[PDB]
């Protein structure tokens, strides 16, 4: 097992109390933090089985995380809330590692869900 640890990355506090409690009721250890950056930091000590990241700007719109996170981890799988410009990023998510994108839909039900079945379909 694992234990499952999933990670996200958002404005925390919010974000951290909706994705928190509801993932830590799927069994699982959800910790947020400030936008991808962190993530990046902290996964130089530990690795989390499925990563969430918000993309609103950071250094590259949102999929620049992801460029770091390839860097750094070497498949780490990612989900972004949103793709909007740049999806080029994106691609090379995808095979460094990442989960997918977002397309409209987002919220906890469906970040949720696309979080879940991340860990689902990784297991095994």
């Amino acid at each position: 097992m694992q234990r499952g640890i999933v990670w996200v990355v958002d404005d925390d506090s919010s974000i951290r109390w909706v994705l928190e409690r509801a993932l830590a009721g799927a069994g699982l250890t959800c910790t947020t933090f400030e936008n991808g950056n962190e993530v990046l930091a902290a996964l130089a000590s530990k690795t989390p089985d499925v990563l969430l990241s918000d993309i609103r700007m950071p250094g590259m719109d949102g999929l620049a995380l992801l460029k770091q996170i390839k860097q750094r981890h070497p498949m780490l799988p990612v989900i972004i809330m949103t793709a909007h410009s740049d999806l080029d990023a994106a691609v090379s998510a995808y095979q460094q590692g990442a989960f997918d994108y977002l397309p409209k839909p987002f919220d906890i039900d469906e970040a949720v869900a696309l979080v879940e079945r991340a860990i689902s379909h990784y297991q095994e």
